[PDB]
């Protein structure tokens, strides 16, 4: 379709920002800022990022 890529990039940037909201001070990630850090999720975030 083309031209629809720009709208896709905004979704990636938006998803990136949201994921940062769940980033704990330990630089790790989890389902919530309260739940214990998940080794897998933290590793997965790196894979996509």
């Amino acid at each position: 379709g083309l031209e629809k890529r720009q709208g896709a990039l905004e979704l990636i940037k938006k998803g990136y920002t949201q994921q940062l909201a769940f980033r704990q001070p330990s630089s790790a990630f989890a389902a919530f800022v309260k739940r214990a850090p998940s080794t897998w999720l933290t590793a997965y975030v790196v894979k996509v990022f």
